[PDB]
């Protein structure tokens, strides 16, 4: 896993979302 996904998934979503 949750940390990896959340971290990566988040960073991506946040980053990709921003953007």
């Amino acid at each position: 896993a949750i940390v990896a996904l959340v971290v990566a998934i988040i960073i991506a979503i946040v980053v990709w979302s921003i953007v």
